[PDB]
């Protein structure tokens, strides 16, 4: 209205309001340190507060984008330490706003954020938690510069509830840090989807998207008409596309306006929304991409009938072809909340292509008559692989679960380094945790999530240190062919067993006092080494000398001549498995 800095302030909330403008500077100014930092929020803050006692003080109807790179212009170090972002300030807005966002950094080259002590922790959460909770507030953001704001504001609550909870438990440590372990998974996760889905909508354009959004959007809102589904559907590609240009609060305001149409039309919608549409602006959009699905419709009809049987199939698909795939989409989506988007998309595709060839045959009934014969296969791939890896998610464990993940991987693709085998398979490992407890219906879109990221990461790291062609190929392959061009690599038969190094399986009992979580690594490790030297061992043969080495460590690490005993009982156990193997 009059002064949109008033107006923010008023519904944010004064704590909300200097969160989120510390998280905005910090993304921008990467480099300057917490104490500058707080510097400005507390002068930004103190300037809202004047325009909220009185809307027309002065500067007080300048625009929030206007004032954000005023406030930019006036830091002092601006050309010394950051270069050319100062030559932006010689600019007129609007010019001036977009010379900004091209200057951010992706990777500040600062130092690995270190977990302090429980104690170091507890002690300076108690002591000034506000300066506590914001310098890693701060700390996150400057790291992650194209995090949306609002979203880490959300973590950032979450972090204080672990604190509050855990710093006043009998064992702290117990309490907090597999709390810390999933927040951060959880963060870590969230960003790599952000900057994902960003940059899916530029390799794979706009009518991939409009496919991806009409599935998912039906799987949630199955009630909803597909005209609405489709309205919804237009307006979502509208704001990725302004969010993904990276201008916050114009982002802020596309998020907010979806909601608020949403919320002023929960009848078209789904009967699911009451609570989120009660919570403030800021919370809105969240809740709602979150909510789940409603209930769908009782007995619907059989997609036969508009789809088959029909007379009009070819000339309603004709008329508008993507219109009528994506009311096939909505259709058969909305039926489906237990399938995959992916899975779907190839349903999609696999209609498309027989009503292209059978639309102009003498008789289309004839032609396409058995199309649906053809979803059954499609189907049942996902659901047997789901099925069995779950089964034996049940069935070890996470960490055995990861090693017998390793020994797969391992056999499949030899020639990936040893700590990508060792990072994705234990990531593959957590997407078991995330997913194999859900029920049935839940299965294939949380898999579906969680391996689009775990993937991606991989293909990521495959670019850097390109060994095999194959995964090369399903990396760059279709994004419905990319998961199953995965699922279909074989064993290298056609590989050469690595040179035997007598130190790589040398351990020394560092082994026995290691954290847990070392442990593991370092055991898995070798397992990768195991089989990239021995790459023809069997199944229970390698559990022979998986067996071995059980027992081994754990006589060798009972206090008393360890060192020795790891210097001779170990050539006693690599000498045994290498004749074994
Ligand atoms: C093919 C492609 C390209 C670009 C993007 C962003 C894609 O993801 C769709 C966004 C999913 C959405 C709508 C946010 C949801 O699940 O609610 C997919
Ligand atoms: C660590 C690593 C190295 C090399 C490859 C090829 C990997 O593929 C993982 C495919 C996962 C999936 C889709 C669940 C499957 O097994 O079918 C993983
Ligand atoms: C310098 C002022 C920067 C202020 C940015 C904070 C406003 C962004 C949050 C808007 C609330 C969330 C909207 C939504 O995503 O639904
Ligand atoms: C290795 C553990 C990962 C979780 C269990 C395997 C999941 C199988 C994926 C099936 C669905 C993938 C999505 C799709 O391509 O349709």
């Amino acid at each position: 209205h009059k002064s949109e800095v008033a107006h923010r302030f008023k519904d944010l909330g004064e704590e909300n309001f200097k969160a989120l403008v510390l998280i905005a500077f910090a993304q921008y100014l990467q480099q300057c340190p917490f104490e500058d930092h707080v510097k400005l929020v507390n002068e930004v803050t103190e300037f809202a507060k004047t325009c909220v006692a009185d809307e027309s003080a002065e500067n007080c109807d300048k625009s929030l984008h206007t004032l954000f790179g005023d406030k930019l212009c006036t830091v002092a170090t601006l050309r010394e330490t950051y270069g050319e972002m100062a030559d932006c300030c010689a600019k007129q807005e609007p010019e001036r706003n977009e010379c900004f966002l091209q200057h951010k950094d992706d990777n500040p080259n600062l130092p690995r954020l270190v977990r302090p002590e429980v104690d170091v922790m507890c002690t300076a959460f108690h002591d000034n938690e506000e300066t506590f909770l914001k310098k890693y507030l701060y700390e996150i953001a400057r790291r992650h510069p194209y995090f949306y704001a609002p979203e880490l504001l959300f973590f950032a609550k979450r972090y204080k509830a672990a604190f509050t909870e855990c710093c006043q438990a009998a064992d702290k440590a117990a309490c907090l840090l597999p709390k810390l372990d999933e927040l951060r998974d959880e963060g870590k996760a969230s960003s790599a989807k952000q900057r994902l889905k960003c940059a899916s909508l530029q390799k794979f354009g706009e009518r991939a998207f409009k496919a991806w959004a009409v599935a998912r959007l039906s799987q949630r809102f199955p009630k909803a008409e597909f005209a609405e589904v489709s309205k919804l559907v237009t307006d979502l590609t509208k704001v990725h596309t302004e969010c993904c240009h990276g201008d916050l609060l114009e982002c802020a305001d596309d998020r907010a306006d979806l909601a608020k149409y949403i919320c002023e039309n929960q009848d078209s919608i789904s009967s699911k929304l009451k609570e989120c549409c009660e919570k403030p602006l800021l919370e809105k959009s969240h809740c709602i991409a979150e909510v789940e699905n409603d209930e769908m419709p009782a007995d619907l009809p059989s997609l036969a009938a508009d789809f088959v049987e029909s007379k009009d199939v070819c000339k309603n698909y004709a008329e508008a072809k993507d219109v009528f795939l994506g009311m096939f989409l909505y259709e058969y989506a909305r039926r489906h909340p237990d399938y995959s988007v992916v899975l779907l998309l190839r349903l999609a595709k696999t209609y498309e292509t027989t009503l292209e060839k059978c639309c102009a045959a003498a008789d289309p009934h004839e032609c396409y008559a058995k199309v649906f014969d053809e979803f059954k296969p499609l189907v049942e791939e996902p659901q047997n692989l789901i099925k069995q890896n779950c089964e034996l998610f049940e069935q070890l464990g996470e960490y055995k679960f990861q090693n017998a993940l390793l020994v797969r991987y391992t056999k499949k693709v030899p020639q990936v380094s040893t700590p990508t085998l060792v990072e994705v398979s234990r990531n593959l490992g957590k997407v078991g945790s995330k997913c194999c407890k859900h029920p049935e219906a839940k299965r294939m879109p949380c898999a579906e999530d969680y391996l689009s990221v775990v993937l991606n990461q991989l293909c990521v790291l495959h670019e850097k240190t390109p060994v095999s062609d194959r995964v090369t190929k399903c990396c760059t392959e279709s994004l419905v062919n990319r998961r199953p061009c995965f699922s279909a690599l074989e064993v290298d038969e056609t590989y050469v067993p690595k040179e035997f190094n007598a130190e790589t399986f040398t351990f020394h009992a560092d082994i026995c006092t290691l954290s847990e979580k070392e442990r593991q690594i370092k055991k898995q490790t070798a397992l990768v080494e195991l089989v990239k030297h021995k790459p023809k061992a069997t199944k229970e043969q390698l559990k022979a000398v998986m067996d071995d080495f059980a027992a081994f460590v754990e006589k060798c690490c009972k206090a008393d001549d360890k060192e020795t005993c790891f210097a001779e009982e170990g050539k006693k156990l690599v000498a045994a498995s290498q004749a074994a193997l």
